[PDB]
């Protein structure tokens, strides 16, 4: 019994407990920012050598810097904040990571437990309000039962479908000091089913009869540093043509013949086309999500009509059996991390050297289905488009890893499209919840966590503005970020769908910009700024040259929709691709429409 | 039958009939930022002339903006959203509002109703979300019921004690087109019980007996215009101190000997002396927060005495019953609204033309008790104290109202304590939940609603940082708010309650700022520095004379702490006074603990 | 009362505080308060729609559930199509009732226990014609081995599902619709017979029925 029990903790306070579990935990990085419900936590981490804190200017920063940092290093990322509107000041970022499966675990500072439910100061009731935003959430009662819930969160974030975790902890439980010893386990963190084996030798008999294969690849891939190569394995083994969703880019190197780009409704035309007439889909963590399936009842029709028949259908390789049969019906459901599967199904799967038929269709429509779009005209503003380009090979140049983060809008996609990627965990944007602002606290959280990579932030000026304050912290952390704004001086995603569905009626979207010259300037961050074609290059170099936060202003095309594009309940296949007289004429009606003022 | 249904709105979108509930509701400011789900009520209201829309950088700037709007007009400020992250971005300030009770009317966007429940593109569950930071909220699920439901949202935002109201719009509902009649009562917006009456006269007995009256008045008696006149009138008649809450700052002419000016945990010595001596405490619309009490078992000795005795106690005018009897007993409990009971509460009241023995005793505690502090020495930087005064005596100068709202920490208390309070609705600050970054958004909405009143925001410079990007919005909007950012580079109150209770172990609680005369003029605003004393009287000035939005920095003293203060635990009479030698002191123990560095 | 009797019946409670119950009205209340109380483009769409893969069906199957009750015009409606499409009809435990069972196209009750004809009849239907009744698990069976003709037929254009259903929450919950027509099955009904074909005889359908029907009794 005294084998089992711990006494080595008694005689600690609560916060003393919190900064040992965090590095028994491996925590290297916190996030966070002070206040007085957290204050014997903060005093217990006082000059810690143990990890690196970072402070931001706004605890959605925090939130935002915590997902980038898991995004990039795969360990959870956790925060640190006070009670009432230090803990509320997550909450987007705590739904954006339930969205995109980022582990987050958030620690929120509490009220004594002698104040609770009395509408005290600064008290709010987080744990009521981010029910439906975490994974899981607890109030730690007492300080005996403080590292049980420090590991469970640990455990529950970085296991299934990772996911945020809040743990609420008031002040007079991490003030007050352990007396009494402890359960050992709760000191210290952390086969295949008949059922799972037998699905997945019939879903290799199903491969097996395909004649036009495609991998459809998502985020789960990333849950597992062999993913990408059993990916590629399977791919080169039963010579099949790989997709991946937005948070599946670099996953699959895209320079890669087989390579089919990304798919939905920004999409290549070419992967929308080939999905549509594939015979069996193999889905490798990923989630059917609406922005990839475009009208769900005419969605994959090949794979259903070949399901019905015996001879295909889809293949769901999945972690989380809430995300199994919710959108589209799989052929057979793989249970489970999608990388473990992997190994048990890829010899159970016949080698194949050639499809000349699927592979002369595919290679085909990725010759007919470019990301096409107006180029540049003597005089004319730079275009999104070659911007990103520009951007994407200069960036290779350099002998070290490249990551990407975005805000949302036109840039993102146009950064989804026109990069070329090529490793895991490389794109870091937010895409379930479609948060504004996440792309500078994103990049600084990514930096962090690899310091000797370059990280690059594709940012709308609309995105940009709602957290650009943020800036501040680049300078604080040491984190030399690198910030590109795209100046449309508009919410150009919104506009795109104001000309398209509302007769380019542009309602209130179009926001005032600061001069972000001097902003930089004003943060103690490098500017550039691009105005003209003939800039663009050496503008470029700079930017990536440069050893210090910069923040790059580009003067952009105005009213430039992102195309190919699936409409809202269009099949995947029943697209708008880009036409030059189109554009043309779509101009001439927007000047008419809007009296020549857009 | 035809006479009591109504057809005048079929053929309408939802977001047209959105936009004619708007007009019926005389709502003629909106704040608010697009998104997808929201396009169909942002294309009903393009181009209104109906209203004024007001386009913040971020969600929270909007939700903080229509706070501000809110406390300043007395009407409800209304927030339109799009869904997702514009959703989550508005909980801060709904929880804010809830807090301080704030009628604030949120429209957020949803999803189209085929699409809730599959994690859907943008999808939050801001109902389940918001339901503990809202009074009340919705999702509307057809067009016919829309009228009904901005007609209850207005009606519970505005009755019982305000609040927020969240009203979920989905995109299908707002873009649907009315086909069917509906109840005409659902398109229009819309006595003293014998208990409350005998309570009335059963109170005025208490008080004519009572030989050491108080007044503790809260924001309550600002919810009716005749509030503050009765109040007065009450004082005047039975001759009684009032003393008020942060939130009743104005409810009564500060510059009446009856003024006992702030009670609480940093107000007035002898407020908070009067009413731990007082045999009769008249709450009005005040709630017995925390910050207000002191140790809550050794709050009122003297009233409570004088109950039992029958010939004193506490007489609570409140109108929200969870409120009453819930932090300390009524001796009588007046339910209702403080102003209409007041009519027939001081009819009952004897007049009272002397209280030699009190009021002798009250001077004696407002002579000994004033807000002193460490005055500046040759040399020394400018002193937080003495900034608030030089903008207070300047300030009134002025042919205008003025308004003054504030970030959290020290320089909130010291605005409270140092301005002198005249007028109702003028002390616009966060006190139930205390969000910085309030100061800036809030302004920008009490300047929208007062456009002729002079606006002050009084901001720390770490509150100052979270919000800095909604400058741009003041510019945007024609708000000509006057900013004053005390620059102590620290999170002032932290580092108070650090040197107090934590030897002077400041952990992350200074952050970096940016130099505030190039942000300034980044965002196209007016900036001025104060660095030294011989500057403070001409700057202040120059900022105050300025027709267009101005940001004066002003370089204060640090580590200079908030007194009288009140520690946690203590009895409302047991606080700690200023005193020099301690001071002295204090800043000696300070050096030599940091090494010289604070 | 609305909420109870509309969309999908079901349950609603009201907490009565006693004061409230012991107080007296003191004030005038809205007269739309004393008082209790067209098809959209969408639906009558589907509607067409569906009623031309019903008259492509060569092995059609009614399965109807509670829903068809919730009209008293519903048992006739059903049996309106039944005979003009000349289609046989099986029933969950809830609908029991709402199809006359002494009538030769009855296929009697479907499920964990219902008759070995219907659930033979519902496996090798081309067309499925979903009449107020939500695909329960006791009714379905092993969901992914559900209705294999009937989906084959969805994705060779010339059948499916077609599910009339008053609560958007049922539809496409459980199976994948080919059409979904939302809304009272009954009054749907109205506009879906006159566009179905009339049928006078399947040989080959009902030669298997009613074999399946000799060698399933009870
Ligand atoms: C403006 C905008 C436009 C967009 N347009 C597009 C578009 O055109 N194309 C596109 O693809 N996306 C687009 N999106 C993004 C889209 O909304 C989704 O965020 C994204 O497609 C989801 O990709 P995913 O399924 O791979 O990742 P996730 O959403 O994270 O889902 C991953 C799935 O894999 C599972 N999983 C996780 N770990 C494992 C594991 N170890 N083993 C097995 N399974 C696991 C998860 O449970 C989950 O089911 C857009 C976003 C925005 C903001
Ligand atoms: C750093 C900091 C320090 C603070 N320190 C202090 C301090 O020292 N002193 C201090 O006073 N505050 C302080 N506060 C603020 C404090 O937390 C509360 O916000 C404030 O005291 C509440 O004042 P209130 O009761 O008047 O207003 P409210 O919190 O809004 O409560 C008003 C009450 O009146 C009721 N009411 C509303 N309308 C009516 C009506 N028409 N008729 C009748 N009743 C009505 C309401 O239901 C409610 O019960 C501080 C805040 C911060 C951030
Ligand atoms: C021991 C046991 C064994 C059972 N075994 C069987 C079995 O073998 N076979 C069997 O059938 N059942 C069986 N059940 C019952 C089964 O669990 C379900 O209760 C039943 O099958 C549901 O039938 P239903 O779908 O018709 O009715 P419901 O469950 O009421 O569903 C009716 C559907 O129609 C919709 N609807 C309602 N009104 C309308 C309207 N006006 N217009 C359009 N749609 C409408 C509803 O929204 C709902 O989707 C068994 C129950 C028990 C206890
Ligand atoms: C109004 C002054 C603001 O400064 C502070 N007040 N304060 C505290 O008041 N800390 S506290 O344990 O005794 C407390 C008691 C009752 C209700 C709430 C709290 C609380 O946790 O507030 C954060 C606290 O810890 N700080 C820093
Ligand atoms: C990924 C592109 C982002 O741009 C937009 N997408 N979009 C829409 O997709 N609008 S939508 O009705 O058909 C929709 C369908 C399914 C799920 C969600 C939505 C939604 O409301 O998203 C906001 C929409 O309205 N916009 C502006
Ligand atoms: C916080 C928030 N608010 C609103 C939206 C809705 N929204 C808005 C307003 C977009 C326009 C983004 O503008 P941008 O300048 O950042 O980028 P682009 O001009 O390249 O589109 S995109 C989009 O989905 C959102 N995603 N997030
Ligand atoms: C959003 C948020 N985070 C944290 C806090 C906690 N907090 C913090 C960090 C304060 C310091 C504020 O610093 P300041 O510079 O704005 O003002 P002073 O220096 O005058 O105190 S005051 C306070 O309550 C808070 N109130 N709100
Ligand atoms: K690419
Ligand atoms: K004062
Ligand atoms: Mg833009
Ligand atoms: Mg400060």
């Amino acid at each position: 019994k005294e084998q089992l029990m711990d006494d080595s903790f008694i005689g600690l306070t609560g916060g003393e407990i919190f900064h040992e579990m965090m590095l028994r935990h491996k925590v290297d990085t916190v996030f966070g920012y002070a206040g007085g419900a957290i204050l014997p936590v903060f005093d217990a981490i006082y000059n810690s050598d143990k990890f690196k804190f970072v402070l931001p200017r706004h605890e959605q920063g925090a939130g935002h810097m915590a997902e980038g940092y898991a995004r990039a290093s795969g360990k959870p990322g956790v925060v640190l904040v006070t009670s009432g509107p230090g803990a509320t000041n997550v909450i987007t970022p705590m739904a954006d990571a339930l969205m995109d499966g980022v582990p987050l675990v958030v620690f929120s500072g509490q009220v004594p437990t002698t104040a609770i439910g009395t509408d005290a100061f600064q008290e709010a009731d987080i744990v009521g309000i981010s029910r439906s935003c975490t994974k899981w959430n607890v109030m730690v009662k007492n300080v005996a039962e403080l590292p049980r819930r420090i590991n469970e969160a640990f455990e529950i974030a970085t296991t299934g479908r990772p996911g945020p975790v809040l743990v609420d902890l008031p002040k007079d439980v991490t003030a007050s000091i352990l007396r009494e010893s402890i359960p050992i386990n709760t000191t210290l963190p952390s086969a295949v089913s008949e059922f799972t084996s037998e699905a997945i030798k019939r879903a290799a008999n199903i491969l097996n009869k395909a004649k036009k294969p495609i991998i459809y690849a998502g985020a789960g891939i990333l849950n597992n540093e062999q993913g990408p190569k059993l990916l590629k394995e399977l791919a080169d083994k039963a010579n099949i043509p790989v997709t991946t969703t937005l948070q599946g880019l670099g996953a699959f190197d895209q320079r890669d013949p087989k390579s089919l780009d990304m798919l939905g409704m920004h999409g290549s035309a070419a992967a929308n086309t080939a999905i549509q007439n594939a015979d069996c889909i193999i889905a490798l963590g990923a989630r059917f999500d609406d922005r990839v399936t475009g009208n769900i009842s005419k969605f994959a029709p090949e794979a259903k009509l070949a399901a019905s028949e015996g001879r295909g259908g889809i293949l769901h390789f999945e972690i989380s059996p809430k995300n199994i049969n919710k959108v589209v019906e799989a052929t057979e459901a793989i249970e489970g991390d999608v990388t473990a599967n992997l190994q048990s199904f890829i010899p159970l799967v016949d080698s194949i050297e050639n499809r000349p038929e699927w592979f002369n269709k595919i290679n085909e429509w990725k010759k007919k289905y470019p990301y096409s779009y107006q180029l540049e005209t003597p005089g004319s503003l730079i275009k999104p488009q070659t911007l990103i380009k520009e951007i994407s090979d200069q960036a290779q140049t350099y002998n070290k890893e490249v990551i990407v983060t975005t805000g949302v809008g036109q840039h993102q996609m146009w950064a989804a499209q026109h990069f070329t990627w090529t490793q895991p965990r490389t794109m870091i944007t937010s895409g379930g919840l479609g948060t504004m602002g996440y792309g500078l606290p994103a990049a600084i959280g990514a930096q962090v966590a690899k310091p000797d990579a370059i990280v690059i932030d594709i940012d709308g000026d609309a995105s940009f503005n709602m957290t650009l304050t943020e800036l501040s912290s680049a300078v604080q952390a040491g984190a030399p970020i690198k910030v590109c704004v795209l100046n449309n001086e508009e919410q150009g995603m919104v506009t795109q769908w104001q000309s398209l569905f509302y007769e380019h009626r542009y309602s209130h979207t179009h926001q005032s910009n600061p001069d972000f010259m001097k902003l930089a300037e004003s943060m103690n961050v490098k500017g550039i700024r691009i105005t003209n074609q003939q800039e663009l290059k050496s503008g470029v170099k700079e930017f990536l040259d440069a050893t210090e936060p910069v923040l790059l202003e580009v003067i952009v095309e105005k009213k430039v929709p992102v195309l190919p594009m699936v409409p809202a309940g269009k099949a995947l296949d029943d697209f708008i691709l880009w036409d030059a007289e189109v554009e043309k004429q779509q101009n001439d009606l927007r000047k008419e429409r809007t009296g020549g003022k857009y």
